């Protein structure tokens, strides 16, 4: 029993972290076979004027106490990469995948090369993140753990005036609409992942509260055109396919669910929580429910 | 900015993960130097859990009844004692990725970093707290048994819990690393239940401050209160009662946001009074009781918005 808001475990990935110095400039760098990966805006714009300057020893990687020798540079979108002497001896087995908004990840905070805490987070469907972290955090990266297969997602750039986060995939391309440097940008208005906490009440179930079920369904049309007046993800067919096993395990059609889901918007939760929650949680995939709800390992 | 519920980073603690069987029943375990750490229940039946002898039971073992595996490697058990509730079993090899560590015992209101593992294998890391009744809210399912609760202050690891049961309203009970229980419970499958559950108000106040740093005042009132009439309204809402240590920890956050902890205690009375009336602190509906002064330090900012 419990539901809690879990994150991989971190291991493989504090064993990639260093710490990359540029002037003045200091940030976390993802160190990987030969190559360390970290965001371009070290080197702060035209950023391949700022980079031809720029020789191998001007960049100061630290892995541990230890100081790294950079022998090449090159920069991909908006990563910068910098060829080092030593290969990690802790490089996992990994892949650089780009995510989805609704895909849920670990971030793994760092502060001078220096892990300070791992967390669990949802690419919004705005292609923000409601992170945690401060000034020194660039850098820091965003992970998903499949048998052990590290897969990683996002790498940290900048936050925005509301104080929501931005970044880019490991390949150095942004997700959203943002561009890595100090200009008026905002956060477009943000919506509720509706096949989120559709799964999120599943697990409800699993622990045992049904206070919010009732006897009636509805149709996929009819859920939507109720869901997008409360600034709610349209729901696919896809969405429905995903949520399948959770509908059989406890008995419960997708469509009996949404009904519910249309019941708690229209009324709100009358003094009750579901889960220790009083608002409808969006930040746990249906993956997420399955894998909590067994014993998955890694 | 920004606010998280926040664990520590788990792998100096996923290099201690081991798995321990003995019979039928499956566990985990936690290897520091040559000694593997585990609940004393994993030599019980599920028919001996009603009236156990341990000491009966642990007699009639040998070394070579447990079985442990650190990840494909079978370690070999040399000895083995009982320290209270927790099985010390001796092993041959001493751990090479063995972090600096140190047991610590912690008080209702602390939090710390778990670390549920299913197999000697690790599956997953969540932040909570020891709630006043002595029982943590976790997420655990049957073969979490032995899953540790650990914080990390600079590089080094300080173990306070070790999972041993589940009660039957769902919540979790355990162990120090020396084998004494957290709360009044015992490794025996008896009527016991958690006592009523109350709300850590020094952790509540910690994370108003903490909103307050974030830039959010909507909640705050031109009211103060003495300590007294705060608790007489506090326990009727079923929070425990504010302590002279509780105001004298919350120092430091009071001097940096500028408000006074009896300030910050009339405006807690006031959402108590009131509820939140359409609005959220730090994306909440709730009032949130698990961070103490110390996380809120540690993660927030050293400068208010
Ligand atoms: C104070 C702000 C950030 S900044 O002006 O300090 N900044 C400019 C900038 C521009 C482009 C790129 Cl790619 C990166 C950056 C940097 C940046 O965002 N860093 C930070 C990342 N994460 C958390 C941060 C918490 C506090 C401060 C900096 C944080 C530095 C936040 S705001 O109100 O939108 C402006
Ligand atoms: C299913 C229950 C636990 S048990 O009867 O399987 N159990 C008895 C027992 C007694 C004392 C001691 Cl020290 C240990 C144990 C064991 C125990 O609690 N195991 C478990 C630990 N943590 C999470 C668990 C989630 C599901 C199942 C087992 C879990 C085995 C929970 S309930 O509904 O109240 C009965
Ligand atoms: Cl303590």
């Amino acid at each position: 029993s419990g539901f809690r808001k879990m994150a991989f475990p971190s291991g493989k990935v504090e064993g990639c972290m260093v710490q990359v110095t540029c002037g003045t400039t200091t940030l976390n760098g993802l160190w990987l076979d030969d190559v360390v990966y970290c965001p371009r805006h070290v080197i702060c714009p035209n950023y391949e004027d700022l980079l031809i300057r720029k020789s191998n020893h001007n960049f100061l990687v630290q892995a541990g106490n230890v100081q790294l020798r950079v022998i090449g540079h090159s920069m991909q979108n908006c990563v910068l990469k910098l060829k080092v002497d030593t290969a990690n001896p802790k490089t996992p087995k990994y892949k650089f995948v780009r995510i989805q908004p609704g895909q849920t990840f670990s971030v793994l905070a760092c502060y001078n090369g220096s892990p300070s805490g791992v967390y669990q987070c949802a690419m919004r469907p705005n292609f923000t993140i409601k992170g945690s972290f401060l000034n020194g955090s660039c850098g820091s990266v965003g992970f998903n753990i499949d048998y052990d297969c590290v897969s990683f997602c996002y790498m940290h750039h900048m936050e925005l005036p509301t104080g929501v986060h931005a970044g880019t995939d490991l390949e150095g391309n942004f997700y959203g609409p943002f561009v890595d440097r100090q200009t008026a940008q905002a956060a477009g208005t943000d919506t509720t992942i509706t096949v989120n906490v559709l799964a999120w009440l599943y697990a409800a179930v699993i622990n045992g509260d049904r206070w919010f079920l009732n006897r009636f369904t509805t149709t996929l049309n009819d859920f939507n055109l109720v869901a997008m007046k409360y600034n709610y993800e349209p729901l696919t067919q896809d969405h429905v396919d995903i949520l399948g096993p959770l509908s059989a395990q406890t008995g419960i059609a997708v469509l009996d669910m949404c009904a519910s889901l249309k019941e708690l918007l229209q009324n709100g939760m009358n003094g009750r929580t579901i889960l220790g929650s009083a608002l409808l949680e969006d930040e746990f995939t249906p993956f997420d429910v399955v894998r909590q709800c067994s014993g998955v390992t890694f």
